[PDB]
């Protein structure tokens, strides 16, 4: 537990680790520390509810070394344990490295004396500092009232400990309730829906929305969407209100605003996070308003010496101005950024950040811009082929993080562009992939269409 360091990176996730790996190409002689609440090392999210519960290894839990769609074996960690230091060697050994300290939070940020305070009483300073503190899971309000009993049995699911703990309830009790109708809780009704169709158990989603990612979806996809997930063996209920939940004799029961009522053994809470500005106040860079986040410049700054990426980090995007993302891809390349300002510098962030997602090797999505469903939206639809799925992009670039397949620079599939008025300000691309730089190049130009199809042929329609 050092006293000093001249990099400190709060949180340990992506963020964290892209800044990280940055510094040290930059500086092969950096001394940089993470501290993560975290008892694990900085590893990746997007297979805990995704490639983690299709493997066929009754080890998956214990090595979290899972199989992508294409069958090889990746590590859910960035690094082997073997390529960090130790925080105690951290300050002389030479050459310097990375260090992590596991199971800390940082609870204080002194800005004006470049110090932090953990929980514990340690008390380490900084020459240059990055927030990566990610989001904490929202609950909802009709789940908290109803007690200890009913929170004891409800999952935010985001971490290891809780892919662990759902997947050994997935294998004891008769029936999983999912609340969202997001990525995240439509991934994890597939895949909950495909250990229940071995064990011959039950899995519910359900949400406010009409379809699955309806927020986000327009109704066709959507529709189409919520239909897949049924035919995994889904009970999925739409226009679902949770009114109140509470015990009754050993199960969970949810009492839905439309009169319905759903008996269930446990729960998994899937609406989405709110961000990690904790630090916010004690530090006075104190977050925006409209979006979430700490307020940072051009270059990912909050304070002439913190930076700030990832989850945590309300940043001026080139196309659509502020904005707050919860991608992959943005922790790595805003991560990757970060860093490289830290090493001095002067690197605006114009990066456009990709999302996705998979329902299994079979179904993806790609989303790039503004992508709300109450927008004018135009959707342009075709018959998939055999490269026009998942396992056959895992298959063609041998990465299933689709982010560092699908590059940074510029009816079975289809293409659905938004617009305000006839400018092209978010794209999904479903079950289309390997044209995410067409896609950014679209946005960017920021034309004015009054077509759509001709456009939509440069995606191979
Ligand atoms: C289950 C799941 C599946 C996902 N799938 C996808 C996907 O398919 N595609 C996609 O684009 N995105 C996906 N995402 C979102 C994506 O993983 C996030 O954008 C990414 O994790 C952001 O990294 P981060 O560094 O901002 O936050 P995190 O990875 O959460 O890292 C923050 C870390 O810092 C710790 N921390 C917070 N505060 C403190 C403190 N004060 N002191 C010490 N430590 C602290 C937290 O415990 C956490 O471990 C998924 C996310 C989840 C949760």
């Amino acid at each position: 537990a050092p006293s000093h360091v001249p990099f400190l990176l709060i949180g340990g996730g992506t963020a964290a680790f892209a800044a990280a790996r940055s510094i040290r190409a930059r500086d092969p002689g950096a001394r940089v520390l993470i501290v993560s609440e975290d008892p694990e090392l900085p590893y990746m999210r997007p297979p805990l509810s995704k490639e983690l519960w299709f493997s066929d290894d009754p080890n998956v839990t214990k090595t979290l070394r899972f199989k992508q769609w294409n069958g090889k074996e990746r590590s859910i960690y960035f690094q082997p344990p073997s390529f960090y230091v130790s925080a105690q060697d951290l300050p002389h050994i030479e050459n310097g490295g990375v260090a992590v300290l596991t199971g800390k939070k940082v609870v204080q940020l002194d800005v004006r004396d470049n110090m932090v305070k953990l929980n514990d009483g340690s008390q380490i300073t900084y020459e240059k500092c990055l927030i990566a503190t990610g989001g904490t899971p929202r609950s909802l309000s009709a789940i908290d009232r109803a007690g200890a009993e009913v929170k004891s049995r409800t999952t935010l699911f985001r971490k290891i400990g809780d892919f662990r703990s759902l997947e050994k309830i997935s294998r004891e009790v008769k029936s999983i309730t999912i609340i969202g109708g997001g990525f995240l809780g439509s991934e994890l009704a597939c895949a909950l829906g495909r250990k229940a169709r071995a064990l011959g158990t039950e899995v519910i989603q359900l949400f406010p929305e009409k379809g699955n990612m309806g927020k986000i979806l327009p109704e066709y996809l959507s529709n189409w969407t919520m239909e897949k997930v049924r035919r995994e063996g889904v009970k999925v209920m739409p226009n679902a209100i949770v009114q109140s939940v509470g015990v009754s004799s050993g199960k969970l029961l949810i009492k839905l605003k439309d009169g319905r009522k759903v008996e269930t053994d446990h729960i998994v809470a899937a609406v989405g996070l709110e961000p990690n500005v904790e630090l916010a106040k004690t530090g006075g860079l104190e977050i925006d308003s409209d979006f979430g986040g700490f307020r940072v410049n051009a270059e990912l700054q909050a304070r002439s010496n913190i930076w700030v990426a990832g989850d945590a980090a309300c940043f001026y995007d080139i196309k659509l101005g502020r904005r707050r993302v919860e991608h992959h891809d943005h922790a790595v390349v805003s991560g990757r950024l970060a860093g490289e300002n830290m090493t001095g510098a002067a690197k605006p962030y114009w990066h456009q950040s990709m999302f996705w997602s998979d329902l299994g090797p079979d179904v993806g999505y790609v989303a790039i811009g503004l992508v709300d469903s109450s927008l004018p939206t135009v959707g342009v639809f075709a018959k998939a082929t055999a490269q026009d799925n998942p396992k056959s992009a895992t298959e063609q670039s041998g990465t299933g993080i689709r982010s560092e397949s699908e590059t940074e620079s510029e009816y079975g599939k289809g293409v659905i562009f938004y617009l305000r008025d006839k400018v092209v300000v978010g794209i999904v691309l479903w079950n289309i992939f390997n044209r995410m730089p067409i896609a950014r190049k679209i946005i960017k130009d920021g034309e004015q269409h009054e077509d759509l199809n001709e456009v939509a042929k440069l995606f191979n329609i």
